[PDB]
């Protein structure tokens, strides 16, 4: 169950999350950490029964940079895997797609990565 | 609203989906198209108010290759953007992460793409 | 076994390439195609000895977007595979990275895909 | 402005590279580091004239995983940027593509990240 919680990224984002018994992910993303109108609904999925081999626990989740206060006309999906214990992290790769005229399709999707930890950076 | 529906991919996958008035995505992924125990719950997010410039409509969604019948200990997040009209498509990039020993972390995430259309391929 | 030549992608860009007998790839890439002021240097590598089970031929290459007529301050790589036959295609995927101040480092790399064909698109 | 040299990543791999005065990149990459049987050819490009606003230096390169001692039937490219200073790092991202039959074409390309530093990791 050790997914549910708060999770901080190197750069200064934060999201708390729940893991539905069945296998859901519900939460909200805070893209600063001292903000309020800069939170966005979070939903995603994670393998609710993982393997017995020290192997990761696959997950993903999406967040749409639009809320009741702002719209970036964009959305990030985080894909990766959660590891547990004392050094416990959420290792992801992420994609970011904006809405584009088809003229600029080709340049619509930023790629990156993010390591989330259960205790703040610096 | 022209997201809700069925969507087919070049290769032979299918997913029907709803767009919550607010901005959610709920659905289920069929990874063949004539299957049944090979469907997986689908949830994700999409910009419920898009821009007025012919620009795409950003979205993403995640699917965990584990259900009541199978487990691939994996998960795909699809990120991209939906375009409408008579030639209407869901253009995405996708990531796939498996659970890995940390020994094999480095090789945990397949990258690809998928163009979804509202009417079957071949 | 005919990587050597001229190739074209979904949007009418072109790169010519000789395929050194070991893995060398060198040649060029032309933003558009009919123009000498928008031409760019290209080097890369490929498997000079692919398996015989009709498996693709892995390859990669690079086009720092700099010449004597423009500097874009950026570089694309292309990773993927050659699949000869009637319809010879170089199915690839690419990462486009610009040079950023440390703060924009995160929005630095586009991701995308590209099919190349020995015949011009539409 | 010191791309030329020896670099190391989070897992103790290494590549040496000369940075041609225009953009050439050539050199090598060593699966591990202390071994001649696991060494691989490397070519690429970089912006030989990056802007002066302390922006990174874009670059890319390729290592078809083939030598006289092993053939992996695959190729990685590395796209990213050089950021000199006290802590000079080449922050990159990479795509690892194997040669596949048309049916496995979809599970063909790993994606991932890599920091390189002029000093060995741990």
């Amino acid at each position: 169950a050790g997914i549910t919680g708060t999770w901080y990224n190197q750069l200064g984002s934060t999201f708390i999350v729940t893991a539905g018994a069945d296998g859901a992910l519900t939460g909200t993303y805070e893209s600063a950490v001292g903000n309020a109108e800069s939170r966005y609904v979070l939903t995603g999925r994670y393998d609710s029964a993982p393997a017995t081999d020290g192997s990761g626990t696959a997950l993903g989740w999406t967040v749409a940079w639009k809320n009741n206060y702002r719209n970036a006309h964009s959305a990030t999906t985080w894909s990766g895997q959660y590891v547990g214990g004392a050094e416990a992290r959420i290792n992801t790769q992420w994609l970011l797609t904006s809405g584009t005229t088809e003229a600029n399709a080709w340049k619509s999707t930023l790629v990156g990565h993010d390591t989330f930890t259960k205790v703040k950076p610096s």
